[PDB]
């Protein structure tokens, strides 16, 4: 109890109740999810992790919980995200004009949460999970993610925008969920244009971001892949917020 079996950290308190909770929520805002039976859910959630290993959790694991979380997203309307979340969901709940995969169900069930189990128990470990880097990558957070991202990715049509954080040392990063599995699973038969916006973080007087190496790299691998590539710099979040939810207004 000085020293935890991971490294990382453990099960979200109450996880159980959390996510049954989030998708009774969920299933009563949403009215193409209203029938979706919460319990099964759950069961399907569990299903993926409990009693396994979780070094050793597969994408299988969660095909359960992927089928009863089936759910129609309007393809054209996609915002993807890389370590800018607050910004991407902010803009998203002003008039609903994007998606993000937090707006799906099973994003929402899932974010900002972590959970594992233990081999040959029933037990949930509320005391570490692993690490990625450190532990492992087949941890039952981390393949959730990934699944789910890639389905994701899959269902974009036509344009589709990502939001990037310009104040990282990599812009885009070949690394991040966005970088190893979304660009990759985009479907160039359905897909136009990946349009990324290029948050800025230098506050207040800044340079043409989309000239960065790493938004060179991105362009080259989208363009490779027979998808147009856009971008455009956001230099003021906020300013840019507000004429979103105030398009009447004269900077804009
Ligand atoms: O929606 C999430 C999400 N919500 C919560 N999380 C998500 N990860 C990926 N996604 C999807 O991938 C990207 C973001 O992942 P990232 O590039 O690793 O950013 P990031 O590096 O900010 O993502 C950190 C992050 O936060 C968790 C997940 O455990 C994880 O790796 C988005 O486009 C999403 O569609």
């Amino acid at each position: 109890r000085w020293r935890q079996t991971w490294s990382g950290p453990g099960t979200t308190k109450r996880f159980p109740e959390t996510v049954l909770a989030r998708c009774v929520k969920y299933t009563e805002i949403h009215p193409e999810m209203r029938h979706v039976d919460c319990q099964s859910v759950w069961d399907a959630f569990k299903g993926a992790f409990i009693s396994k290993h979780p070094c050793d959790i597969t994408e299988e694991d969660y095909q359960p919980l992927m089928k009863l979380g089936t759910q129609t997203v309007p393809c054209n309307k996609i915002l993807l995200w890389s370590r800018i979340k607050d910004l991407a969901h902010q803009f998203t709940q002003v008039q609903r004009d994007m998606f993000t995969l937090e707006d799906t169900l099973l994003g929402y069930l899932a974010d900002d949460l972590t959970w594992c189990g233990e081999f040959d128990t029933s037990k949930i470990n509320y005391q570490s999970c692993p690490d990625w880097r450190k532990d492992c990558s087949n941890n039952p957070v981390s393949v959730f993610w990934k699944t789910v991202s890639r389905r994701f990715a899959e269902a974009a049509c036509d344009v589709v925008h990502v939001m990037l954080d310009g104040s990282r040392s990599k812009i885009f990063d070949k690394d991040s969920t966005f970088g190893s599995v979304e660009v990759h699973n985009l479907q160039p038969e359905k897909v136009q244009t990946l349009e990324a916006w290029v948050i800025h973080g230098g506050r207040e007087d800044s340079r043409d971001l989309c000239q960065d190496p790493t938004i060179k790299e991105l362009e080259s691998i989208i363009s490779k892949r027979n998808i147009q590539f856009s971008c455009k710099n956001i230099y003021r979040p906020d300013k840019f917020l507000q004429c979103v939810k105030n398009p009447e207004d004269s900077s804009c």
